């Protein structure tokens, strides 16, 4: 009896194989499970082009490159398990919904963004520049053509005061969300997993609201209160099945202490490695 | 006792790739012996030097270097400078700002002096980048938001919008004399020994080419081009480029491959000499 392979997809800012980043989240789990295969996701030719793809290449795009990816490994074919990393996270939830073949089977979601954000105070890693770009681009016109199908953080960039606006223009989170129309294959694909895991960080400055780590969001018209995913009409008129996996065990909501994605060896052993053994 | 040299790489690279700036570093250091070879990094990371080849505001760059240059004792008897594409137009504006340490000569390898109007590809493997700066250029290059953080935007140079582009260039209208005559640019250009330009006859990133030169489109269209010699900037002298041309200080090279496409047999034969 094996244990599972593991998909990593990494976050904004990073890449597959940081040994600071990506690379020690693989070290820890190849040795706490022994033999273990670990896919950490590339999504380019080289790391610093894995790095602006994160940035800059249209998501719709990375989800079908890696549905050719996962497609192709023959250590996947039994099915695996798959934990994204912020944005990754949100990337990873697509993939499920999208091409559930081989099958995922926990999706683990590390400070992933489900309901998007609506502001970008600072980015990971030595980003400053390119952030301040990025968050310029949003707030003059996250939702033109031009910027949706180029910018990353525009595709799931989710306003809830013109709410109406991200329904129609959203060319990512709009579709996987169903805020357009209901998607059947997209709720039973995900209704399909046996465990989806969110993180969230309670220190969190990087995301915006925190509260999109547990599939909350700003309750719609207005930018201060928050609500969590039970109180959203996503939940309630349950569009993606989240209700129903809610009843029947298949949600964890994970809380840490610390900034985005700082977690300490003691916590990611007491609570990560356990589903993915 | 050799001159030290000063490299800036261009964009989408950094001051240290085995391939590309590391390896022109370790040829400067082989065929000069004890050379002290600085390669400009404006960043903490190799990676932040790369993405700040796009989004740091060029005039941030370059008084950053001036700085670091100053607080180099090294470099404080003078120094000679390399740049390679943007990094030619950047290190020019460090011979025009930054006077002390002096520069002695200035080797521009594919600088775009007349800046570009046009972004068909970009070095490296970054085409998804080049993808969205070229579709924020081609809409609002000159908009205060968009000139003062994206590096490219700040040469851009649309020969069409003439009167806008004087108008609102924070770097490369500045070190051309577009809006005014600063005599100590010119003052300061003229002390070079040798300021040499490389040109790239299949060059397919550099629009247009002859900016290589300091030529441009000429003012009103885009199709046809004309050299340094024929335009105002050289009419005028603002910078002092027909007094060095004259003198023989500029010495144009060209060579016929792609952008930063060139043997090491060219390199050791007509850069290594100026070194």
């Amino acid at each position: 009896p094996a244990p599972l392979p593991l998909v990593i997809w990494h976050g904004m800012g990073d890449s597959c194989c940081n040994p600071l980043s990506m690379g020690a989240i693989k070290k820890m789990v190849e040795k706490k499970i022994p033999g273990i295969y670990v896919l950490s996701l590339e999504i380019g030719k080289t790391l610093m082009e894995d790095v602006e793809n994160s940035f800059f290449l249209n998501v719709n795009s990375q989800v079908t490159t890696v549905c050719q990816a996962l497609a192709k490994d023959p250590k996947l074919q039994q099915g695996y398990n798959a934990m994204g990393f912020s944005q990754g996270g949100q990337f990873l939830r697509a993939v499920a919904q999208r091409c559930p073949s081989p099958p995922m089977i926990n999706l683990i979601s590390v400070g992933g963004q489900h309901q998007g954000v609506f502001g970008l105070p600072r980015c990971p890693g030595e980003s400053s520049h390119i952030c301040d770009f990025i968050r310029k681009t949003l707030n003059a016109g996250a939702y033109s053509k031009v910027v949706q199908e180029r910018l990353v953080q525009a595709e799931y960039w989710h306003d809830p005061i013109k709410e109406d606006v991200y329904r129609n223009h959203s060319i990512f989170l709009a579709d996987i969300n169903q805020e357009r129309g209901i998607n059947e294959s997209y709720k039973k694909n995900l209704m399909a997993l046996k465990k989806f895991v969110m993180v969230k960080f309670l220190n969190d400055s990087i995301v915006d609201p925190v509260d999109s780590e547990w599939f909350g969001f700003y309750r719609s018209g207005q930018a201060k209160e928050t609500i969590p995913l039970q109180e959203t009409s996503l939940y309630t008129q349950d569009r993606l099945g989240l209700k129903e996996m809610d009843n029947a065990g298949q949600l964890v909501f994970l809380a840490t202490e610390g900034d985005h994605l700082q977690l300490s060896e003691e916590w990611f052993y007491a609570h990560i490695i356990p589903f993915l053994g």
